[PDB]
């Protein structure tokens, strides 16, 4: 860790000029943006002010968009070898070799400097032996960009580093260019700079134009990361410091809600929504440490104030002590909530649903201690003693909680509350979460006087297959959970499956007339096992997913885009708490259980089919599938079929790539847009056929008179503004 780490912990403005000839022709561009190191983030837009340029924007994106190299984003065991943000207060040189294949060169001296709050960058370029009829100077690069691998080696005698890469650009008649870059990267201000070990970074790219302008101009978004040594696979301090913290708060808050679980019942789940609502739009302000601290002390005083009302006078007073002590209980709840999901879903940024899935199984492990240490503390002690007990114990872990946290600091965010509640897929996954807890919600009260009518059993039982019903989601949360994180399209399958076995169940809960079948008591306590594993299955995918679609949306990361999904979470689970147990009661009253159960598994199961339906209709996502892989003697010929998913093939150009053990990526063959150019490498060139076809949305490549050359294994190139692969296929000849 360095010192000009602590200057990058924000938005940075960036202002960028260059000036460079090409075979006499001169040519200055100046450019203006911001960059964010958090998530490694850049934005220019670059315009022109000497008027045309002869050379491509392509050409200049590597120089330009390649020449802030500090927004970086270094993971943890990355941070001691990061050299740019070491020398940054001061500033450095790069120098920039760049050899076009068959075809001229590029020379660039670039200085880059940190003036005021601002970061300056300025580059000279020199071009050396460029055709006229060749690919630059004759405008003939399509106006997209490609992902690349930058790889940096070290370099002590002159203590800088060296970095070595390719650029494919895209040509309009089907092929590509190489670019090959060499650069050499020194300080001149004599900053103690970290000296590095061999690594790499990943830059995705995107280019586009502002609508509004009418110069020469491009808009340019950069997204990098860094990698090339392994983890040590074992985890950080702050991360055994959250999950501590959390596990403690999730065992000591469960415990407390089980030992002492119609106006006050609703204005609870009407303070909790919008409870839930205000600390979800202002968490950012607040804070996520400050948040759970404050939520932790006010459960702890309610537990603690709860014993006090034996001693209280009935009146007035008692009315305004016990209104207080559960509005204070529901505004507690609900930031304990947000703040624990917040952090949590900050912490372990890829690996959230396994967390999730493990705080619930430490929740049903604690409520399973519950019985033995609680009998000895009641009849040992007493009945006003048991919750000053545990309010002791709870504000006795709460200054481990002040001692441990981290303090996440963010800004706020650029979008609302209102985009977010918008979306099509997030009013579904709310639905589908209302059905849910309004089904746990009707299944509170009426169990009881069920067993107590049919069975002529106590609410001791109600409470055992209650504990049933837990263990059984404690034991089906983390493995769902890990099974959702590992494999991302099973998520949205669990999500449905889920609510279709839940309704199922609430349909066996209530043996209809109509069906023929007996009541009796395994059955019943089978199935509402069975019920607890279909709410466990339902329950842990719907965080990461509401997560996914907000960030497919666009909206911005950080804290905020967290905070807000959070706090959805709570708000729906609460919305579904209110409507339940008074359309169950009224049900109940109504009608009968009997029939209740069975309305409220339809609610369920037409809930399901709507997100089914909405996945089975409105679902598109870019990918590229291949087929045609086999071992053919030489002199045979082949097809391999490149089918698409969610773009038009007729709009947008094709790419045939081909690697083989132990070597890099070679081109192989391109078609355009309008399907009357191809494109050959001399060594597929009379041999190798392109072809498509638009109906079926599919292209296709014929290999005839074959070689032992040509065992390789290959892919499937498109850029419909991202670059997107294909998984490869196998062709081995003898
Ligand atoms: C009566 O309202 C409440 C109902 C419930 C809970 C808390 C309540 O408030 C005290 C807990 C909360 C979560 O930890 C767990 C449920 C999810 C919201 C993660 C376990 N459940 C049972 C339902």
């Amino acid at each position: 860790v360095s010192k000009g780490e602590e200057l990058f912990t924000g938005v940075v403005p960036i202002l960028v000029e260059l000036d460079g000839d090409v075979n006499g022709h001169k040519f200055s561009v100046s450019g203006e943006g911001e960059g964010d190191a958090t998530y490694g983030k850049l934005t220019l837009k670059l315009i022109c002010t000497t008027g045309k340029l002869p050379v491509p924007w392509p050409t200049l994106v590597t120089t330009l968009g390649y020449g802030l190299q500090c927004f970086a984003r270094y993971p943890d065991h990355m941070k001691q070898h990061d050299f740019f943000k070491s020398a940054m207060p001061e500033g450095y040189v790069q120098e920039r070799t760049i050899f076009f294949k068959d075809d001229g060169n590029y020379k660039t001296r670039a200085e880059v400097k940190f003036e005021g709050d601002t970061l300056v960058n300025r580059i000279e370029l020199k071009g050396i032996d460029f055709k006229e009829d060749g690919n630059i100077l004759g405008h003939k690069l399509e106006y997209n960009y490609n992902s690349h691998n930058v790889y940096i080696t070290a370099d002590k005698q002159k203590n800088g580093i060296k970095a070595n890469f390719k650029i494919r650009h895209n040509i309009e008649d089907g092929g590509v260019q190489l670019a090959d870059h060499y650069q050499q990267n020194t300080p001149i201000g004599d900053g103690p700079v970290l000296l590095p070990d061999n690594h790499y970074l990943s830059y995705q790219s995107k280019l586009s134009k502002d609508p509004n302008e009418k110069r020469d101009h491009m808009v340019l978004l950069e997204f990098v990361t860094a990698a090339g040594i392994t983890t040590p696979g074992w985890l950080s301090r702050e991360q055994v410091f959250v999950l501590i913290s959390a596990a403690s708060v999730n065992l000591g808050s469960m415990m407390c809600y089980s030992i002492l679980g119609g106006m006050i019942f609703g204005c609870f789940a009407l303070f909790e929504l919008l409870a839930s609502l205000v600390f979800g739009n202002y968490l950012v302000h607040i804070g996520a440490k400050f948040m759970f601290v404050a939520g932790m002390f006010v459960s702890g005083g309610v537990t603690i104030l709860f014993g006090v009302l034996d001693r209280v006078p009935d009146g007035p007073v008692f009315i305004a002590m016990c209104f207080l002590v559960r509005v204070m209980d529901a505004v507690s709840f609900a930031a304990a909530m947000t703040a624990s999901s917040s952090i949590l879903a900050k912490a372990f940024p890829n690996n959230v649903a396994t967390v999730l899935g493990s705080l619930e199984t430490f929740s049903g492990l604690g409520l399973i201690l519950g019985p033995p240490v609680g009998g000895f503390l009641y009849q040992s002690f007493g009945y006003e003693v048991p919750f000053i007990v545990l309010g002791c114990v709870v504000l006795l872990m709460v200054p481990l909680n002040m001692y441990i946290l981290p303090n996440y600091e963010s800004d706020p965010g650029e979008h609302s509350f209102w985009k977010l509640i918008a979306l099509p897929k997030v009013g579904l996954i709310a639905f589908v979460i209302n059905s849910l807890s309004s089904c746990f919600g009707f299944l509170d009260p009426t169990l009881s006087l069920f067993v107590l009518e049919k069975f002529n059993l106590p609410a001791g039982y109600v409470g055992l297959v209650f504990l049933g019903m837990a263990l059984s989601y404690a034991i089906s949360s983390p493995l769902f959970g890990l099974l959702s994180d590992k494999r991302p399209p099973l998520r949205k399958w669990l999500l449905v499956f889920g609510n279709l076995i839940t309704a199922g169940c609430y349909m066996l809960l209530g043996p209809v007339p109509i069906l023929h079948i007996k009541s009796q008591l395994w059955l019943l306590v089978l199935i509402l096992v069975v019920s607890g594993l279909s709410a466990g299955m339902s329950i842990i995918p719907t965080f990461p997913e509401i997560l996914s679609c907000a960030h497919e949306n666009g909206f911005e990361e950080g804290l905020s885009t967290l905070g807000l999904v959070s706090g959805l979470f709570s708000a729906m689970w609460s919305i579904g708490a209110f409507m339940g147990p008074t359309l169950g009661g009224f049900l109940y009253e109504k009608i009968g259980f009997e029939w209740a159960a069975a309305i409220q598994g339809l609610w369920a199961l037409i809930s399901g089919l709507a997100m089914g339906l909405f996945y089975l209709l409105e679902y598109s996502q870019v990918q590229l599938v291949e087929s045609g892989g086999a071992l053919v003697q030489p002199g045979g010929s082949l097809r391999l079929s490149c089918a698409a998913s969610g773009f038009p093939v007729n709009r947008y150009s094709m790419r045939w790539y081909r690697q083989a053990p132990g070597k890099e990526r070679e081109w192989v063959a391109g078609m355009s847009s309008a399907g009357d150019r191809s494109s050959y490498e001399d060594s597929v060139k009379g041999r190798f056929t392109i072809s498509r076809d638009d109906a079926r949305n599919t292209v296709y490549l014929q290999m005839n008179s074959l070689k032992p050359e040509d065992t390789a294994v290959y892919y499937c190139n498109v850029n419909v503004g991202f670059e997107y692969w294909g998984q490869g296929t196998q062709v081995t000849v003898s």
